């Protein structure tokens, strides 16, 4: 009878009503004649309502909900937008809406960390130089020599006829990819564009499959600054596997920290265009996506050569086997190297308590179910068969398009 | 107005506009998806999907706007306004089954969708007629394992009575035994048809791969069982190319996925009972009939046998156990010389047929959630190209069970 979503597990038969995304105030693209769920990308008073919003939150999450300080706090945001067309958040309010960013990604499997973020505030950052110690300051405390911890660094928010702060590089860490004389490419196919980028704003360029990408910054209203990460710096996991001793002999690698530079943060309709976040793999996205897919290092293959598969046809599933392997090689190698790594089985065991937890806490989670799912061996976890509503809440991340 | 569709491993985009074909309207709308839900809950009505679909029908045959495409929308406008129903030419009844198959969002193996015997079984009284139906069509459909695909049509619903229904989900199904201990021998997604079937006087077998008897309903009677007759119903067993001890397992599978619960829908005019089949994809059984938890949950089982390590998560036990199982329902159908199609074989083939239907009609509802295999998704190219979701009629429709 619930007028809100109906949503089952197939596994188990236990059914939740979704009422949280009656607090939805954006449009997906979905429409009743037609589901496109599976896009990967879709296309004055309204910052107020948005800034009151937010304000409400913050508020209610503290549990002084009516009380005198939130009607102040109230009056000060409409003062400030009322004489200076935006306002500003308080420290404690950027803490409570980068998390809470974080806890609505629909996209993001390891939301059970959601409170565990430490939150740098940058949002003194004046020039490219200092957003390089910021990052580098972030890199250090977010990897922690392997023992990685989740973490956001906050840079200046948009500010009317002025330009942006942006980090031009999609991941803080990403290797090289070199467009080659026969038209194939060296090192990751993905990072072409950003790599001749680096090289055309002065950087000389390497030879190698994993050659670390310098950054690029891009303070207000300034072309962008070059900077080289110091490799002390960027922790790398050299890959073998535990019983196919050839495996290492493959020179194969990826680095510890999954860190992305490209999103943008929203905030109550404040705007903070660079906030770079990371946090720890889950092992199918090195294993998998990054060497497995056919427009990246596509080493499948390769790796089924070596294991002596029967490649010329189908149902030997040599793809599978492979992929199997590849994946079992990043764990064992993160596991040997000290370096926190979860399995796509308990990183989805986790998420299926996360959504437990929030069914009590908010009465739903907003979840994408193509991103929840691992690409490999779906419906052997848990979250396969579980249904899933798919909706914006704010404060939210949000792609931006590359700045070039 | 019309999406843009992108292959996200090759760069390419199309726009579908065969959606604004679209009658029916689906779960989304802009505030929230709900395109992961399995099942989400006059006369002038029914003349205007009989014309349509009439429409669709001498468009086929290209006759667009002949003589005989005139005279037959007559036909139907004659028979609605004087009996508040009509009924399908033959012909018309083919075209529609292998439309509903074309249109189903779900189904990975549409390249195939031109090729369909379809029986018209119109002409049924009896729950007995209807077994004899079903045998004809299973002993066709299977082929002495050179399976062909297969749509057997009982007569339509009617407004003044109750349904022609099949009470099975699929023709061929192992039996569910719940136990005193409140585990389950066989096959747990069929523990609630097998005590229908006993119920209604069935001597249960006590294995764990007893094929049930059918209970079939014509209108308004108690619904009647018929047992299939054994030689009629081709199984595989399951062995492994390289594992010796896996054969030991005991297990086996049916060779003919035959889904008789659903509810074909053409021009208005629904079938209640309209049974078809094609042939599996490997990963159904595999992955989902072997592996899921809530099925015969054998991965534990079959990655001890292996030797694996099941203390722990990271070992990834489960994986190896799921390729291996797959492997050996591939290599069991193939030396049994049964239809089979590996989930490699089939996206690709499935990738062709999305071109095709672009070129054809502009575009291809898919159900991505459904369309990605269960194992190694984004190791099939079906995983990075985007899909749109929509429902076109002639169609297949899920139906209550009727009890
Ligand atoms: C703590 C360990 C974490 C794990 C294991 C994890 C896991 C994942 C995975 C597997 C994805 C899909 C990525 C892909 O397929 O490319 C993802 C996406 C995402 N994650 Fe998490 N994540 C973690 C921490 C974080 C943190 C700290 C944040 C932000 C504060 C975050 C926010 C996001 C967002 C916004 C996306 C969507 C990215 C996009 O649309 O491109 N995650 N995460
Ligand atoms: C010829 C070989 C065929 C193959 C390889 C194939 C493959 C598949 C697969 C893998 C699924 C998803 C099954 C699941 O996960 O439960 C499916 C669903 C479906 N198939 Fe096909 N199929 C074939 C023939 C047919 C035929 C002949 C029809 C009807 C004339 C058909 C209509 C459907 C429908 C309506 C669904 C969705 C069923 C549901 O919602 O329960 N298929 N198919
Ligand atoms: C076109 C486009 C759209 C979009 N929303 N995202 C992307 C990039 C997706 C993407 C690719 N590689 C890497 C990531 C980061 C994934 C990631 C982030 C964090 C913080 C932890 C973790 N385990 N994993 C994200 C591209
Ligand atoms: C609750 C519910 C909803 C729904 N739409 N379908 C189902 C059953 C889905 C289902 C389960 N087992 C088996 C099948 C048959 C799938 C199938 C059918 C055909 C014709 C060929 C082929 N290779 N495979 C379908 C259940
Ligand atoms: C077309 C499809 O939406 C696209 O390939 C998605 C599917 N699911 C995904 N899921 C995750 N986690 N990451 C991805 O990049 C993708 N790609
Ligand atoms: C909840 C989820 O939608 C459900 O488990 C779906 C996912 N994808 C599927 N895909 C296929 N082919 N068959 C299925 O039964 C399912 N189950
Ligand atoms: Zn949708």
């Amino acid at each position: 009878g619930p007028k809100f979503p109906r949503v089952k597990n197939w596994e188990l038969g236990s059914i939740t009503y979704d009422t949280l995304c009656a607090q939805s105030q954006q449009d997906g693209p979905c429409t009743p004649r037609r589901c496109l769920g599976s896009l990967v990308l879709p296309r004055a008073e309204q910052l107020l309502s948005q800034a009151r919003d937010f304000i409400n939150q913050y508020y209610s999450s503290i549990k002084r909900s009516g009380s005198q300080a939130h009607e102040e706090r109230l009056q000060e945001v409409e003062a400030e937008v009322a004489s200076t067309g935006t306002y500003h958040l308080r420290e404690s309010e950027l803490v409570f809406g980068a998390k809470q960013a974080w806890r609505n990604a629909p996209r993001c499997v390891g939301r059970i960390q959601w409170g565990k973020l430490q939150v740098f505030d940058a949002r003194d950052c004046s020039s490219a130089q200092e957003m390089f110690t910021y990052i580098c300051n972030h890199i250090k405390y977010a990897t922690n020599r392997g023992n990685l911890r989740s973490a956001i660094t906050v840079f200046p928010q948009r500010a009317p006829g002025r330009g942006d702060f942006r980090i031009w590089n999609s991941q803080l860490v990403r290797y090289a990819g070199y467009r080659q004389q026969d038209g194939s490419v060296r090192g990751d196919p993905a990072n072409v564009e950003i790599t001749e980028l680096c090289i055309q704003h002065g950087w000389t360029p390497g030879n190698g499959r994993f050659d670390v990408l310098p950054l690029l910054l891009q303070a207000p209203d300034e072309a962008p600054e070059l900077f080289v990460l110091p490799p002390e710096l960027v922790l790398e996991v050299p890959l073998e596997h535990p019983t196919l001793e050839w495996f290492a002999a493959l020179g194969l690698r990826w680095y510890a920290l999954p860190a992305v530079s490209n999103m943008l943060l929203e905030i109550g309709g404040l705007e903070f265009s660079a906030a770079p976040f990371s946090g720890w793999y889950m092992s199918t996205e090195i294993g998998t996506r990054d060497l497995c897919d056919p427009h990246r290092y596509n080493i499948l293959e390769d790796v089924a050569v070596c294991m002596d598969l029967d490649t010329r046809t189908t149902s030997s599933l040599w793809k599978d086997k492979a992929a199997v392997e590849i994946n079992l090689a990043v764990l064992h190698s993160f596991q040997l190297a000290k370096v926190t790594i979860v399995d796509h089985h308990a990183a989805t065991v986790s998420f299926m308590k996360h959504l437990d937890n929030e069914q009590k806490a908010r009465g739903g989670c907003p979840a994408d179910w193509a991103w929840i799912v691992p690409p490999i061996s779906g419906s052997l976890t848990p979250v396969f068969h579980q249904e899933m509503v798919n909706y914006i809440l704010s404060p939210a991340f949000r792609y931006q398009p590359d700045p070039w």
